[PDB]
């Protein structure tokens, strides 16, 4: 009654300019990854979910922009 939350986070990825990102989710943690090739250069970020997120349920999205969007459906 009558609300359905979402975890969400944004990236600006832009700059970067990933050739591949990978997204993982594994024990109550998401990490992104970003590959750019030398020099090779890489990044990865951690976020802690909220507690009761179904791992399986984990999403992202890339803008044109770069802008990369990663959210979940909240346990309650």
């Amino acid at each position: 009654s009558h609300t359905a939350d979402r975890w969400r986070v944004s990236l600006d990825v832009n700059h970067f300019a990933p050739d591949e990102l990978t997204v993982k989710t594994k024990d109550g943690v998401v990490e992104i990854t970003g590959k750019h090739a030398y020099i090779s250069r890489c990044f990865t970020r951690k976020y802690t979910l909220p507690p009761g997120v179904d791992p399986t349920q984990v999403s992202s999205s890339l803008s044109p922009e770069g802008t990369l969007t990663v959210e979940a459906p909240m346990p309650k």
